[PDB]
């Protein structure tokens, strides 16, 4: 029922959306404040850039669901962060596991990258057991690596590789 | 009131900024000539879409009636501090929105951009707004002399501060 | 009281255009009464962050164009500019002349500050002459032949008022 | 009832129509092939040049009924060629001679021009006739200075001065 | 018949001359191969506005129908000459047209331009078209051996040639 | 006979996006499912005027959008070219490939007057293989571990058919 | 005699940075002394084909820099400018104002073929005044308060000269 | 034998000096890094920017001796900020007073400015008390203005008017 | 004598011609202001390079002094005409140059552009000069009136000009 | 020792900086690979000149002698972060210049900056440099796994971190 | 002892003293008018044009011997027009064969063309025998295709191919 | 040992235009023999920051330019790049072939973490074909026809090592 699709100029309003609300950028350690014009700028001069890979998720009826990044791309390290949102009128519904399965899938068998990473906030435990329980493991515990309202905050740094992704089942 | 909510100033957003631009009862708060074209409005908008030292805000209520601006600009990332301006639209002022408002950039100021310190400067002969402002935790630290001429002499104002461990402590 | 003085606005330009191809309002301020949209349209552009000037128009009650006010050749230093004024001729004798004198007068003085308004009117305008010098402007020149004008050399008078005769 | 005023955009279909007629360009010793785009962006390219003043003439209806352009204005010299095109539909009405006239009024009231030349073709005896009635004498007849439908062809330079203009009734 | 007419090409042309250039059979008369996107027929287009070495007409009927098409080609100051090529779109051929549109481009060319020389190219192997040109006053001045690949092989033109004085001759 | 081989077009762009993001149909041309319409349509107005290669779109009777045929790598001295097609997925299993596969040829060899046309297959399509050696195509080489696809190293066959051959 | 007056050229813009700094001469003009080389030079980049404008420098017979004339604000249609003129410090008191005043004069009048040529003058340099008045030119203005000059506001003298008056 | 002039393109080795030297640099509050590139790029970015005037100070030998600047000149306030810097090897020869009068003479004397303002380090008394010498006086203690080597430092904030420095001695 | 040779102006002859383009005395014989800063002759030769419609000569003697110049301006080619214009310097005047210069551009004219008229313009009350251009084959066909304000006086020239088919039959 | 010092990176040092960066040994401890030409080098530096997110010195001995280079980059400054970077020349890595030049980087970054948080990484594989910047305060956070791929396989490394309140405080 | 090398920036001198011979040039057909900045910049423009090649002579001595030209390359057709200079102090050495010969060995054994056609002057018979006996064969006489020298003259186009080159002595 | 592999600077291309320029070594790398140095130049700077090619020059203890190596068509996905050598003239048959040969596989695959390098060359060359199978390259393509030289279309073989079989 849900796919993952290149970001598009016509999902620019929804991305907008997400990118000023407090609550949903805190996820992704961001400021929550971008002008439509700072964001559709950013991405024109970004169109071209083969480091990154932005996906918007959507439905069935072509609601868009939320949004996935491969970002930082290496191609000698050939590693790459990824991350997720979900938009609040869409959580909870047992999506994210599917979604963090196809990313996986992209760059594992599409890509062909050997690491993903990602960064999550040691206060979301439960975020950090759904990405355990799809086989990241974590590799650093990051000290007031970020000012998030209004004090430092630690950070999970969390991994997979392709061997493990690839062959797991085998 | 807690319905009234800070968001990035947009495109869409700039007839309301030109009316109070060129308002001269309106400008005169902000020590600045009440004569702009939307042209030059415009122009500087897109000029400064990339600018870090800055942060433009309209104010909406509930029913997204624009209620005025609260603006953090000459923003230094050594030294942390910004000055703080804001502007009520006539037909919002005396309803018992500022202190909710100044709280909201002092929030965002200490919250999310992590500064040190907020100043302002507020006309002399304008004491029940500095009476406010000293309410809201400002100190006055500067009484600037003839320091801006304003409908036809030079005015004093004070230059008021806060500090981010005097905001988050309470 | 109803008249109001704002910035020149974009939307604001056929009518401007209107008034810079009529050759009788021109003569009033020496300038050719020839300029295409375009010309008149890419100078606005060119000018648009021009500090050295404010062009106003004057609008009434029912947002109708009145005229235009200007202050050109803004100095930083020595704090003088020339003013300009133009009433549309459906809108002349109505007395809105000294009204919007005033209003240019009041925007140089007591917000941009400046020290000295001069202005040039012809020697064959004793009216404007005389109106002027109501509203407080002097002869400080008789400038001889100055412009050519519908056929001849024709001498124009240059006159001044100051921010403090004005602030009193 | 007729108007002269200065040429704009939207009178570009006009003189594009004016431009592509071989009989009317003949008069001006002009090639009758010119694209939109080719007349658009010369005019786009002449909008600040000094040198040159064209004209369209209207009627009480606001009906075009022909071109005049002042070119070559030179400010030394005080010199300016002449030239006027009625178009077909319009010509034989007897509007040559007031438009000639005004003109001159504008060459010599408000450009403060010295001289204003013509250049007419020899063949086209009763156009030479206009133009002398109007003030204008030969000073030169040029010989062969213009192939013309198959054959060079010889064309009167006439002209008239400032002085006997402004003066002629006094 | 003579309700023929040469004009300009304007930019409103350019979907049919599209259909004519990506036509297979129609661009063999012109050695040129048939695949043109708009983009890069309307970008030559806006290349060559102000390109004085070449003429390019459409040819229409008195009802406006656009008929086919006549450029003069290098066009060269120096030496009076120019290649001319025509197209008469398919719904017209064989209808009498081709004589009257030759003599149209070989008038502009000799009492307009005032060029020396007009020649052509055309296929051996369509020695009608020869023939045709002939009794047009068109004299073979070259028999060009392998000179173009089209459909499949190598083919033989003729060069054809026509002088201004033969012309104008009668 | 009524499928129609043309130049790509500017109004054809949605119809190549949506092949260029489906992954199934991007497999059979080694590349990447991901391609924004922004950069699909940056880089179609990039290669405007790029002699080296030709990309058409095939159409029906209808101007319904069959598929896409391209001549890429188009080289001048050597005067070879590399072959690659794409039917959309409704459209398959109709036999069209044999018929355009031919049309490609043609034009490469009739009115580009190339010499050589080459085009790559994945080993495990050998009925892709079957319907290219049926067309006149041999294979010439047999590419190890030349392309990362759904998770693992491919290899390829690399096919050809000379003019020569074709124009007998 | 052997004094001449040329077109400012770029070697000579060393001379010309020079006098911009120097505040003696630059008060003569009413001009504020401060002008990096770079911006000079920028400036007169910026000119090069401007029409409304002539600059010149006097050299003497040795190719010594003398002073600078200019003649500025030409005008198309009403055909004046503004005159202006400085010469070195060191040059002064040699008489060279008078010759050099009368050179101007004749490029405005013989060559440049314009009406009026006017100037503005210091109303406390009476000797200025006296020596432009000797040169044919007569006050037309007394422009009161026109500049702030070393500490407070200046009265100006504005005086002309016609092209019937100076060809006879 | 001192004096003011404007900032050359030759000066900027010794600007550069002066820009990386910690210890001077800490009495502008600036960071002392800048490569020459950037402040070449930045020279040339300013040259005709009115809002400030940059001098430099050379002695009878044409050493260069010291900055002076006058920043954020605005022309309705009439107001600007002074500040200045004698290189290590000339501090302590009495020549700051002769400077900053120098200063104050261009400002009111040329520029025709209405007031101008400087900051000093609260921990520099010396300095403030030779500035208090030169006629300036304390309008604002900002507190915890700005980081200087390692911790928030306050700055006096103090000024002169044009009328008082014109007719002190009066 | 038959040692002078005409060539392209170059770059390096621009001193040259700056030294002739400042000469009142001689620039008065082409109409022209006698003032051009070498930054306007240079980037004016810049913007020429590739402009057809002219072509400048500098002519030189067997030694390779420079002796004058010699320019073909306003080149038409339809009406296949051109304005001839030439300078000798002071030092070589009355030598017995003219006749030979002139004769080299009316044969660059007529035997390289194929042009069919060459015209010049020559001061009424230079009769000695159009003497010269008479028995070098030129006839007068204007005598233009004030046409010209030259060292302080409106002045009448002479158009003169020769034609191809006179000049090669003989 | 203590005449080491640490300056911004200037063009001249480019040559230094190109040696460095082509060498397999001295790039494997950033881990990035080793080519760069010096157009890619210098176009580059172009291109950062005002990037105010880093900050690249140079570190020179009393002679002059260039010793290596020290970076801080990805300088955020809403988290106050950034990642320090260190090379010692070869010729004199060992001789006890590291920790001293450890300790300037940590004193620019925290004295004058004001940043928060200082990171690194070094090589699992170089234990005695992970020893060297624990003595030097740095902390492990992270153990990041096959992070780099680095002279044919994938290395771990470790990432370490000190704060700004620890590092001022003794 | 002769080589063909590609034309570079250094030959230009050479080559402009070519392209202003008017008896070299005669033999190409063109005007021999060309300063050096029009050759420069024509020869900066056409750096990347892969529809010619454009080479220079030199024997042992690397002294400048002539100029060989390939150009209108065509890559459907295949075909190429040959041009051929020999500067006037080396002709008459016989190296006109060497270099034709060269020539054809360029095109049809490395770019791999069809046809290199050629046009010689009628007038100059000896150089048409001279391309007969190379192998080059008439196949048009271009009548007064060139106005060269004060009249219009006739041009031979003579052409070889591939196959007949390849395999002559086969 | 003393030879070494380095980046290619905007000071060796002397060296690049003098082997581009000669037939018999282009000869090796299917290329036509012909490039002023304005182009070689203006390419060179074009890739400067082109991440798909890496060129090398071959220098040895002397500073002596040796040869050239590049590695092209490097590909982001299937870590693939093709390789190009070529040994200056005079340096030949020193067997300086072989080291080289390896120093770019160990960049390859040790440094730019490829999994395939691959190279074309002549069948008519078994001596090079020869060679590369020694330095462990097998032929995975004879491709007929593919290129046009000194007058004929000649085959080359396609030649591949993979990263697995060198890290062993």
């Amino acid at each position: 029922q849900l796919t993952l699709r290149a970001l598009e100029r016509g999902d620019l309003r929804f991305i907008h959306n997400l990118n000023n609300n407090r609550n949903i950028m805190s996820y992704w350690f961001e400021e929550p404040y971008e002008s439509f014009d700072e964001l559709e700028e950013l991405y024109n001069k970004h169109i071209h850039d083969n480091a990154e890979r932005r996906f918007v998720v959507e439905d069935a009826q072509k609601n868009l669901i939320g949004l996935v990044e491969l970002i930082e791309i290496n191609y000698i390290h050939r590693s790459a962060e990824f991350q997720i949102i979900i938009a609040p009128e869409h959580q909870g519904k047992g999506f994210a596991r599917t979604l963090i399965n196809r990313a996986l899938d992209y760059s594992f068998t599409i890509l062909n990258l050997h690491k993903i990473y990602l960064h999550v906030a040691v206060e979301n435990p439960k975020a950090v057991h759904l990405y355990e329980e799809c086989g990241f493991v974590e590799e650093g515990h990051l000290v007031e690596e970020f000012f998030i309202n209004g004090r430092y905050q630690d950070v999970k740094r969390m991994y997979i590789l392709q061997s493990k992704y690839l062959n797991r089942s085998e």
